């Protein structure tokens, strides 16, 4: 080929409503069908090869039903996690072969497949194995993969024409190379979208990968590996290894061609890598890249002036959309106190109303916690706040883990301004000290992901702008702080992180490259003395 | 003030001859004996005070003519740290606070007062402390650090305008924030426009900085400090401690305020660093970046059709410019049999009739080895090599100390294709063994930094771009491998580093950001019911 070629433009991908009456709410009853009448195997994906391996068996159920199986894996073992290893190096050299356009096209044609015939699949994998309503099934797994592969591909392509000046006599280029040895991704439960992400991203640039998803997201990894292999994606490129992940990080973290580790999911779990990976770090043939995020808790302010039944809407989706289990979700909220007067006995009425329940019932609002520990945890915490004296629980605090890990939206009032889940603490605080709470938050800014105010005016609008300008990583201005769109809100991360290069901008992709210059001189000198050193 | 301002467009700064009978020679000549004539004391600047500390007094002094002092510093106590890291917080909010044009403005201003009126001055203190002929002096602490200054601030200004994409009935923007925190900036001997660079590349952002420059480089950091002022540099914005470091590493490490830090130097120090700030990794409140460069060795290969004078050129400047002691120099080169049988003796007799002395006298090629540390490494090389049986010296290897730190460029052959100065390793080989050639150099690879290809043959340069793409960061075709110009040749880093984020692109100054999003919805939702859970 004779071409500079341009990738098709991203645009995000519409997110669908499956109201009532809709061909995609038909579609998908067939498929949530499908998935939970027909539970299957679900294998390590290695070299292309489909395999049950011989560690542990573990089900995969229904987290709002937990006695319906979906499928089962297999823990993996040391040799599967070793085979996985070996594949990804034994592919590398054909694929970092392929010219970009030939590994782009990859993830374009997953794009338009999981846009079009795979969509209700893999929205009802999520949905049946997360427990997500339709909705967050939709904008995650559906709209946040496609629009994550479409828009990698143009950031990619817009790394590649950055190019260097060229002064008279040379010609300087940039080869973007891919990385020595492979990448390892390692997955959270939450989101299928960052699930099929973080293993997708390092390959799009020429590099193989080993996948170890999260237990309860793995019935939508597998046919989300399965998408990708009908994409086109060559064998051995990236290799799913299930289970809890810990055989798998013995072999990776001793193997000196570890490049690199793609993360998301906890602080404690990260950081016990990085320790990992700083004690080995003397066998590691290239110094290993580690990317990715950790989560936080979300605060909300409402001034004087916020709109009441504004401010009602982003407290109810924002604490209780997918129980709580977003990245990040509305945990805390500060309301003045007349606007508290206006919204309050209606938030927790609409509260008290919110129906949990099987998410195959459309009408539900949402379903179950992820799994046991999660219940646990989360029982764990409202026993706290109804043992605390700061602390009255205002409505809910139910739970029931005998059909599904279910806990019951929960509205606690915290008299002082002082785990994923439905729970919402809310402060009411006097109108007038608006400044003054926006100190508090400030002051308490270390697991702070994003932050949101709520106002009309103006002026309040920028004093919480800029007295929390370090407070929070996103901020966000009369709507809820969740629901991040690829393209639209990159960047942030808590209070003093170091993740400016996690997923949704071209900085991801660029640290899955080793950029090198070439420079070419034309008529290079052919004397070596210089002018200075004539006589004179 | 209501605007969307442009920064001035950067293009490279001219590099001036010092031919006889130019106007900056004769300045250079005044400014050299101003500077060789009248020593100093080199305080530590901190807050804006210049003042000498308790520590202990260290001579800097002319490495060609080491008897001769030009100033003297004291060594870094715990207490000029801790106060160096306080005035550093003590600047931060009134320098963030500052819009981005008048940060902007000052490294503008610096950049044409060194162009300008300060021009000589910085290239001879540089010539003088380091041992730099005129046209190192001015390559480095004259036309790179301008170009520092001015690219950066264009680089940092197309920052600032990469800006998300809205949806309808929102407004999405990015605020590129400093860190919280000071730097730590740690800089080399071999660079006046690396140590220029280090600490004030994160003050752009809105940072502020420690900087520690080293002991033999500065006269000409402290001349820098003084520009830097007079370009409007705010007191307490950088921090000049002077000395060997280990007390400022002392008091730095342990504070939790340490945001980053930028080094250059050794693998060694970097590892420490590194394994300090480890060790000490829970009592900072952000983590800290570390970002920097370290060095490495080049090596060029002649294909067959190796022009052999361009060869031969660029193996005496590659290898003996500034004495070796640059980031990177030539120290092996692998030469087809038939261009060594054309310019083989050309090569040892331009070598041997190369002169090394006191860089006041621009006749000389170049000076002396930096220090008497530099000496003794130098010279254990040369009895390693003459005490080796598989090298040979061909030209050079003498050495004396008694005047200044004089190590002759020196010519070792090796029969065999398997620390900074003037020594250059040949490996001749038979012109038919070019292809084995590339492949033992990409065995060997581990400290590569950079690599040259001299041939006219198109398939020949073309097979060692190709075979050799993972052997080193940058690499030259039919030049020398040494001398990148900033916007020209950025990027790259020994095989195996992370080092993208390097000085001389703009992913340097987004490693001294933190950005985040700010999300304003128009018309947020006012029910939180989803259009799936209607009835039906
Ligand atoms: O809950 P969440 O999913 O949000 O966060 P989490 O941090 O508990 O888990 C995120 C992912 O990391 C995995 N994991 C945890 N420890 C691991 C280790 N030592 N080695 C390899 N993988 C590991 C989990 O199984 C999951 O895939
Ligand atoms: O020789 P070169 O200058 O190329 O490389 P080098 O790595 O020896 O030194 C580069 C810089 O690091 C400094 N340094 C070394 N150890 C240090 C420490 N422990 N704490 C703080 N600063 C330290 C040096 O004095 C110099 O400023």
């Amino acid at each position: 080929m004779d071409a500079i070629t341009q990738v098709p433009v991203p645009a995000n991908e519409p997110v669908h409503d499956y109201a009532p009456k809709s061909p995609e709410r038909t579609r998908l009853r067939t498929e949530l069908a499908s998935l939970a009448d027909h539970p299957i195997d679900l294998p390590h994906v290695i070299g292309g090869r489909h395999r049950m391996g011989d560690g542990e068996r573990i089900d995969v159920v229904q987290p709002h039903r937990h006695a319906a199986r979906l499928g089962t894996l297999t823990n993996a073992t040391h040799a599967d996690a070793a085979a996985a290893v070996e594949a990804a190096m034994s592919a590398k050299s054909d694929w970092a072969a392929l010219p970009f356009d030939e590994r782009a096209a990859v993830f374009l044609r997953a794009a338009d497949l999981l846009a079009g015939p795979w969509r209700e699949k893999i929205a009802a994998a999520t949905m049946l194995g997360q427990s997500k309503s339709v909705y967050q099934a939709e904008i995650d797994a559906v709209c946040e993969l496609i629009d994550f592969w479409r828009f990698n591909v143009a950031f990619a392509r817009q790394i590649l024409e950055q190019q260097p000046i060229s002064g008279p006599g040379e010609w300087n280029r940039i080869d973007y190379r891919p990385l020595d040895g492979f990448v390892y991704a390692i997955t959270p439960f939450n989101f299928t979208s960052i699930a099929g992400n973080l293993p997708t991203a390092p390959a799009l640039m020429g590099n193989t990968v080993i996948w170890k998803p999260s237990i309860t997201q793995t019935l939508a990894a597998y046919l989300t590996m399965q998408l990708l292999e009908a994409a086109g994606l060559p064998p051995g490129v990236i290799n799913l290894v299930t289970g809890d992940g810990f055989a798998v990080s013995d072999v990776a973290l001793a193997d000196p061609r570890l490049a690199g580790i793609h993360f998301t999911g906890s602080t404690a779990t990260f950081g016990h890598l990085w320790q990992w990976v700083g004690t080995n770090i003397g066998r590691y043939h290239s110094y290993p890249r580690l990317v990715g995020e950790t989560g936080g808790k979300d605060f909300v302010v409402a001034h004087a002036s916020a709109r009441p039944d504004v401010l009602r809407t982003a407290l109810i989706r924002g604490a209780f959309d997918y129980q709580g289990q977003k990245c990040s979700a509305v945990s805390r909220a500060f309301i003045a106190h007349s606007v508290w007067q206006r919204m309050g006995d209606e938030l927790l009425a609409k509260a008290a109303e919110l129906r949990y329940g099987d998410i195959t019932d459309l009408s539900n609002y949402g379903g179950a916690l992820i799994d046991q520990r999660a219940f646990v945890k989360n029982v764990d915490a409202i026993e706290r706040a109804k043992g605390a004296a700061a602390v009255t629980v205002a409505v809910g605090g139910e739970y029931d883990d005998s059909e599904g890990y279910f806990v019951r939206p929960t509205v606690l009032l915290s008299d002082d301004p002082t785990y994923f889940g439905p729970l919402l603490s809310v402060h009411v605080y006097p109108d007038e000290r608006y400044e003054q709470i926006l100190d508090v938050i400030d002051t308490g800014s270390r697991y702070a992901l994003t932050g949101a105010v709520i106002a009309d005016d103006r002026q309040a609008v920028l004093t919480a702008l800029d007295r929390l300008r370090f407070a929070a990583g996103n901020f966000y201005v009369n709507d809820k702080p969740t629901g991040a769109v690829v393209g639209r809100q990159p960047f942030g991360g808590a209070r003093g992180s170091d993740t400016n290069d996690k997923a949704g901008s071209p900085l991801n992709l660029l640290r899955w490259t080793s950029a090198r210059s070439i420079k070419e001189t034309f008529v290079a000198a052919t004397d070596h003395i210089y002018p200075h050193m004539a006589v004179d």
